[PDB]
């Protein structure tokens, strides 16, 4: 099982650090910014198997998401 953040729909860091477990292991964790043209900013994670290295063909734009095979690493 592998350890990452769990922070959804949040903009403030200071209380995204509520580290929670995986289900099983083999599952990746990535995490997603979010920066509209404001200055508003959100942050989320997710942790499963369908996790692409790199993002390039779908969610792009305003929402990036980075994959990471990493003990939290999802936590920045």
């Amino acid at each position: 099982m592998l350890l990452c953040y769990s922070c959804k729909a949040q903009v403030s860091n200071e209380d995204c650090l509520q580290v929670e477990n995986c289900t099983q292991l083999g599952e990746q964790c990535w995490t997603a910014r979010i920066r509209a043209v404001g200055l508003l900013t959100v942050i989320s994670k997710g942790c499963s198997l369908n996790c692409v290295d790199d993002s390039q063909d779908y969610y792009v734009g305003k929402k990036n998401i980075t994959c990471c095979d990493t003990d939290l690493c999802n936590a920045s």
